[PDB]
């Protein structure tokens, strides 16, 4: 939650906090921005999902809807690759808020399924790093409903950028929003390249095929 | 930053006030761990900074390459109890400046394929037995012929050793007890939690339900 400085070097390239991001075209978000809205939005989603019940599978014997609790909690899906990091923080800020949940991955790229097998009856949150044309989340969506049909089924993205959108999709939570750019960095990659950097930043033209080896 | 442990009316284990019931004691605080792995990060950093390695971004190129964007650090995470540790910790790499990618692999999945003289960095949460890190070595090292390939683990419990097995890298040492926390975890449970626990016995059998 340290404010970052962003500037520029006697290159020319930007800068923030003194590092140089020479792929970088402008700047999203600095690090200070994502976990400010992150931590917001953590407090968002444990009061939308406090006081909800569903589908008892702690104890089978139980008819009766049960609240989220340890026994039973939130069961978050997160889409692999990007979402990892964005992820990870974001479960550790719903910690601080108290809301019990439990986290699969899957992986999809427009293949990996999940593990977990009660997803029915169940409030379902997934964690997807960004929406752009809304193709990957609105499979996703009527693919997870069609074969466990969840009790409720909602999407939380840490950047949604709905000027690049083709299908009818809007994720119930959004954390940031960005210009219909090709950004990069905190999850964000190219060829798996910048995705450690600590801020979300707009990528240069010239570097959209700056690493086209297979990894 | 640093945090305060205690107890609560009640005897339970309490961490910045916050009490947590499951837990038996604290194996190390937020503060600790992100303490030790930041000088782990230092350590990593001055390991591989001047290392050199097959040249994948220009084949055409047959002399060996430093450790680049071009050529980065190839990093195996193992999902899914490494992938918190792996998150902060390649933001740490970062800090350090030093370049690498992360791919993951569940074991209980590798989709990179140019491994070959390569330097591969494996993180994982936990080495107890050594079973489960002596047998991904072994499976990456003949299927992937690496330059190197060393394991970087969160927590080492070198008690536990029963097999063959010395990571490389240790950012945290703990006596022979079940952990929960930061990424350990029963049944997917407090997983989420900033802190790593010694969980007491009792809670080992809480969840026996399926997700
Ligand atoms: N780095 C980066 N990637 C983007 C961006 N926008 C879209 N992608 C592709 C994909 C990310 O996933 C990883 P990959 O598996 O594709 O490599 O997300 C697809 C959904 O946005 P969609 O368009 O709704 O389907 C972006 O601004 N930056
Ligand atoms: N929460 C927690 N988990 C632990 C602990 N010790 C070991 N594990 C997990 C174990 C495999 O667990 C299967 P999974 O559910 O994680 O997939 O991994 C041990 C291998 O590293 P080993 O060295 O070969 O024995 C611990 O203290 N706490």
């Amino acid at each position: 939650l340290k404010p970052n400085v962003v500037g520029r070097d006697a290159d020319g390239n930007v800068t923030v906090d003194g590092r140089s991001y020479p792929m970088a075209e402008s700047v999203v978000a600095t690090e200070s921005t994502i976990h400010r809205s992150m931590k917001e939005m953590a407090q968002t989603l444990a009061n939308a999902y406090k006081t909800l019940k569903h589908r008892d599978t702690h104890n089978k014997g139980n008819s009766a809807l049960a609240p989220i609790t340890d026994e039973n909690p939130l069961i978050i899906i997160s889409v692999l690759k990007g979402s990892y990091i964005f992820t990870a923080d974001m479960v550790r800020y719903l910690g601080d808020c108290g809301l019990p949940n439990v986290v699969d991955f899957i992986r999809i790229t427009s293949l990996d399924n999940l593990r977990f097998t009660e997803l029915t009856g169940k409030h379902v949150l997934i964690m997807e790093d960004i929406a752009d044309t809304g193709r990957t989340m609105k499979l996703l969506v009527e693919k997870i409903r069609r074969e466990y049909r969840p009790a409720s089924l909602k999407v939380c993205v840490l950047v949604d950028k709905p000027g690049g959108r083709v299908v009818d999709f809007k994720p119930e939570f959004v954390c940031l929003t960005a210009p219909t750019r090709y950004v990069v960095g905190y999850g964000f990659e190219v060829n798996d390249r910048y995705r450690n950097y600590r801020h979300v930043f707009v990528l240069k033209p010239e570097y959209a095929k700056r690493y086209p080896s297979k990894l």
